[PDB]
């Protein structure tokens, strides 16, 4: 069981190049199944799910190869059944369903085998595809979706805002006959990037980023080159890394417009921020951060995926600040780990009251949440002494070489084996 | 477009005989598809959905004939497809699916509708049957279900409490091999009555009325006689009719234990209530009702289907009272119509604050909700002058000729044609 | 009972001058009690609540006079008890409490009678003042806040985001000793305007418009001239008026940056929009609006107060659009009224599915909600025939001479008496 | 910092005598302030809050002595101010306010007051007494209340169901002039016990245990003897101890009717249960428990205070079960700790998916929640090896001699000092 042994305190400053967001690459890679001609997807990080996706595609007959980018030739996809073995490892597998039925008339993917009925997020995808006119067969724990001829554009009203369903329906719609309208579509920048990728390939899509996306089905999609957008959460993580340690950092290969809320919130924390076309710099001028009030909400509002990091910011800030989770629940579990490092905080409902302290103290900590865990690593970097963050594989699955990037900013960090 | 013209004010008093609840008759009638020998279902109201149901059953090869009861012979069901032009008219149609698959190994019900993903009742039925071992198929606008051998008893966890799915799973489970357990099962009296009907036919069910139902599949179900339970909402409607007009009334053919919450609430209003084995009496002794506090909640708590009527009660009562709806979002379309009749009320979220007035004024009103509409008719009976309630067909589908019953209580009411 | 008789259809085009938002005038007027020298508040609409406010202030010993602006001389306030008869008429009465205690060490106001322990929004104002160090007295259905010397700065965490309390706490804090921090502060433009008015008088406030306001108490506040911000809701009502009638309009004396969400949404409807420093223009080029998907949320997201109007826009638009209300659970009481005029819509929870028609029909309609009512008047303007909107006094309280501004845009409208 | 060192695995079996519920004793003890003649309160556990309450009562001039019971002579209460250092230690202190004002016309309690406006739980107590006619004064960080003559019975609507406020209002009302009606009152068994205690002293109360309580004020309350009801949560803890260890146990001095939902839930888990008039027996017949579905809700439904215990039951049971919390969003802090002991579970919102494992492994764990912590000691008892539960003072506050009771069932447990 790998883990991170950190030594603090260390001022984190310098530069970092932001990787491509896997949250955007994943939906794009599966969207690539629609491409009749070769596609070069640039700026894809090297993470477990990317490997898994490449294997799954290859086992569907698509020629795949990578490096900084992943090259895809889906001109000859001839197998339409996603193998259980690869599918079981990730939520993104479901995305191979829509493209296959839309382009080849058939797709089969295994489904989770819980016990609860009317919840399985996967159900929206199945119904979304049925709305587009796919015949659906639910048997032996899987879904076999198919259609005779092309799918038909439909007017779809999403009851729940779903990032996953938005991608399935939008991707499938690009090859349907007619127009598809998705009301209450997920607005995430990653949706926008997937929309833009499909457009780059010849699709007709507008309204991405808003509450309703409109797709005008076309005969087929070509190929080409497309660059995955920067990881806005990785960016936030590092901006907070500088913001909580009196440092100054510049994030390269970044996209400022996906972080209006986070940037504004850092300024309120007292950060001196400048942005360029593809970079963001943050300077604390050696000062401690000033406590802020945070309210997580749907994009473009403050992102829940930046919450654990700002919680940490407040715990080491000047004053008191309350982080409110307006949407999710049981989201402050990493907080007791921070308290063990000396932080002063009270959890009350969907709220955590933060009382900044001078310095945190090294301790042995662990967090199952990816972001909560990265927060524990930044905490270790500015804590007095030695901090040991366990089960860091959660971080490895979402961040590309975080230790190398942190070390380059001044952190004393070492990965270790043996449980 | 039929409508009711009412002349008020009148003190509603006398007696009324409560009809059988169509909400229990419908699920029972479809459950009868499992009966191998003749069944006599007594106390069935004469309402539109009952006719449609009788036509649908006949279309499937079952011998149907009615009057006060419906005599069913499903010994020879030989067609397992519920035609689209018989299904599109009512939700209850879906209940033919489970019984056909369970008894004959196959079935299909036309699937009307269109929009709304995620929240598409029927989804629950589909997965319930699949969990019981059936292979689902969605094609040609049909929901199709088949199974090899009998359905397999299964332990099912209902994510959302659902009356419709509870009926489908419970009914279908009676003929499955093994035990079926339904967690978080609908608790309504109509579920309980359906369970009892099935038990009357030879089924093994226990727990009906609670969070979890347990069914022990048997070889086959026989026949017999069963009386549909009284319509608790119709009963509540007439008790309120008297409670808000200083009247006295006795409801015959009633079942008191399905109304603890409603009767308790009326006493709080100052009603003097008496109950028997099969009757309930209410006397206001000429007094205005006293304002009450109401909170709709899951059965056995106060029923949301009695909410509109109690809003009326508070609006003509002594004092201020607050109606709280913890079940339906926007279930207050009756409030604006009442205000035009001179009622003083403020809507504040899932709440309506009521300021009882001495009297209401006749006015032209209309409401699409069945219960809100019935309440407008009552409002007209006690309002000064002439009231015209339009689109009363909403009432006709759920109440067995409410105008005759009301008139016997003293009301001056006329059904009129011409838009 | 006054009402509007409207003759349709008429294309609404031309120009309109936007009045000041009474929603910002009210809090500012009461804030003026803190001014030690004369204050000229410009751009104040002539509405019922403004008259009441001027009367109330006069009863406290302030010299008040008005026209386009209101003059306030609070240098000699000598009576610190807001009279019941003037206070009972409007919610804004509560805003006289904080200033009186903060500047004179005492203020007394009557409170809403009844029950609903826990509901009352005035509680937040009371407890807010208590945190600032005020001695509170709750007797005989009213409040007495008093302080010996000055109030003291405090760190306050708002559990509920409250426009009213934010104003009370923020205003009173301007004269307190030390720093006050309000977390989870209301972010509305009107709060921002009040903050700026206070600042103009010498207060030290920052963060207005964000989740946390910070105030630095000062010895005293001076006087001056301040102009109330444009009514962003009146503005939106008029943009929609043009947007649903193939019209073209220019809104003068407007403030574009308070409507980012509304302007964007109108563009999605197909409106051609250009804005300037103090004006906004909208041109449909004789086209019907295209249906839009709307999700009301907290400012700066799409405003719930524009919801009724956009519902109307969709109902006459091309296509289907759903309006989800994440805010006010209930808020579609206007829909039924629009249906009677021929609109096709379905209410599904906190949602209304709209199916645009080409032409609405005149009818007799009424709505208690201010915005809903103004929508009916707009509906009547584009409807075929005659429309009669009753109970227009609701509109008269929130709109300054709406009939005069509509007529100038070409509407055929006239006010009528006799119930 | 004391802590428990546990040796597993051991089969917990035998008998345990259930203590009085401190949750009933506390409200009863303060209610005893209304007694004019000596009162013997039997079956009171020996816990920190009881000692604190006895000291506080003593300060007020009440003669107090104790052992199994707490004898009270409040005939001579002559000081009506609960001192700050004597109040700051527990929430129950607020219960001294109402009786003092009701019986002596005056009282004041020191106030906590940190942040959280419109969320401070003492507000309801305050507004409650005000509805009863008391003058409220907030100053000196005290809540002073007084009344002219007696309190006046009022009709009070509770917006939030509140255990604490229900007690303050109900208790104070026993001496008010006229009738008091509490709508939406807390229904807990501890409320009912407090009602019966007051009735035992001569009070007139009815409806306790339901939605609305009605109190008819009397001249004065006398003295006597009353036995505090058994700790239903403690009972539940022990039944789970046997149920998760293949054990058999008999709980003496118990009250079965306060645990309907818990007992039913245990039967579903496979427990063989028998109950008597004052005892409950549970037998697993050496078998593992079966996984169950649990949804916490308001009493009489499944209690949130038994939730951590049942989470543990599922985690060592046969199969998968999802635990749902609709009361306390973060009542899951025990899972991370249980996973560390080898359990397999996933948290998802107000839910925790549990996958039972054959046996758990000892580890070092700690939980701040009283119940979560007691569950860790149970996990320790059936865990393989040696478990150490830190900061067990949380358990000491709410359970009387848990070690001694656990030891007598067969556990290997030892308390240890030194951090
Ligand atoms: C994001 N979502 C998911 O569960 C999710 C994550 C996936 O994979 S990722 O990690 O590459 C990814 C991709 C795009 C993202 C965009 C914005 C933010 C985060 C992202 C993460 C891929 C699909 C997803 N959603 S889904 O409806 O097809 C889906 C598919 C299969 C599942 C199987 C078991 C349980 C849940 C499942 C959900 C949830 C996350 C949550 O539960 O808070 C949601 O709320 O929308
Ligand atoms: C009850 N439910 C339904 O929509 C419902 C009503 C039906 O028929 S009834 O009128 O004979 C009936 C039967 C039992 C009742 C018990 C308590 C209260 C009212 C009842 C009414 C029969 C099935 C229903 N639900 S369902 O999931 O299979 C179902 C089936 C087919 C559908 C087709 C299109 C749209 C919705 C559908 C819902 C709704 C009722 C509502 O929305 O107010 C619910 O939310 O629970
Ligand atoms: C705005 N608010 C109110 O209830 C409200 C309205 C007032 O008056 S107005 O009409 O001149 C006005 C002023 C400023 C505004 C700024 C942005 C948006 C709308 C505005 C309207 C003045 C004060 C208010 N809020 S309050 O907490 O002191 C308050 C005070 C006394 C009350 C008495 C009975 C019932 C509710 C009350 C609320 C509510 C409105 C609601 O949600 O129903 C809220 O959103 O919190
Ligand atoms: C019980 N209640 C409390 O927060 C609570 C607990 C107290 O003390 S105990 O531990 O001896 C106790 C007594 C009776 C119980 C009955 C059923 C279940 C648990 C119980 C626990 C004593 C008073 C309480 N509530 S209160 O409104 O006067 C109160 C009083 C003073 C406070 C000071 C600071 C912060 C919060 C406070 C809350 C809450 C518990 C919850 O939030 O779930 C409620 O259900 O309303």
């Amino acid at each position: 069981m790998d883990k991170f042994r950190v030594q603090g305190p260390t001022r984190l400053q310098g530069e970092v190049t932001i990787s491509g967001a896997k949250n955007a690459a994943l939906p794009i890679l599966f969207a690539a199944l629609l491409a009749e001609e070769p596609v070069e997807i640039q700026n894809v990080p090297k993470l477990k799910d990317i490997d898994t996706t490449m294997k799954l595609l290859t086992q569907l007959g698509t020629k795949v190869e990578r490096x900084g980018s992943v090259w895809i030739d889906a001109s000859n996809v001839n197998n339409f059944s996603a193998p259980y073995d690869l599918v079981k490892t990730m939520r993104a597998s479901i995305w191979a369903l829509g493209p296959l039925v839309a382009r080849f008339g058939q797709g089969q993917v295994s489904l989770p085998g819980g016990c609860a009925i009317g919840a399985r997020p996967v159900d929206l995808h199945i119904f979304g595809l049925e709305k587009l006119g796919a015949e659906i067969k639910l048997e032996e724990g899987y879904v076999k979706a198919s259609v005779n001829g092309r799918l038909k554009g439909a007017h779809i009203v999403m009851d729940k805002v779903s990032v996953g369903a938005t991608v399935t329906i939008m991707s499938a719609a690009t090859l349907a006959e007619g127009t598809t309208i998705i009301e209450n579509a997920a607005r995430e920048p990653e949706i926008v990037d997937t929309a833009n990728f499909l457009v780059a390939l010849g699709a007709k899509i507008s309204g991405q980023g808003t509450d309703r996306i409109t797709i005008e089905g076309v005969e087929r999609l070509g190929g080409g080159v497309y660059r995955v957008l920067p990881d806005r959460i990785e960016t936030g993580t590092f901006l907070v890394a500088a913001a909580i340690s009196g440092g100054k950092i510049v994030c390269r290969n970044a996209q400022p417009d996906t972080l209006d809320a986070v940037l504004a919130k850092l300024r309120e924390a007292g950060a001196d921020i400048e942005t360029g076309e593809d970079w963001i710099s943050l300077d604390m001028h050696g000062k401690r951060p000033k406590a802020v009030t945070v309210r997580t909400a749907p994009h473009p509002a403050f992102p829940t995926d930046m919450q654990a990091q700002f919680t940490l910011l407040n715990l080491v800030a000047e004053g008191t600040g309350v982080i409110t989770e307006t949407i999710f629940e049981n989201r402050f579990m990493h907080v007791p780990e921070l308290i063990r490092m000396g932080a002063h905080a009270e959890i009350e409902s969907n709220t955590v009251i933060c009382h900044g302290v001078e310095k945190l103290s090294g301790a042995q900590v662990m967090a199952t949440d990816l972001r909560a865990s990265a927060s524990l690593v930044l905490a270790g970097c500015i804590a007095e002494g030695t901090t040991v963050v366990d089960r860091i594989y959660h971080i490895d699955r979402g961040y590309e070489r975080i230790e190398d990037k942190l070390r380059a900013l001044g952190a004393n960090i070492e990965r270790v084996k043996g449980e």
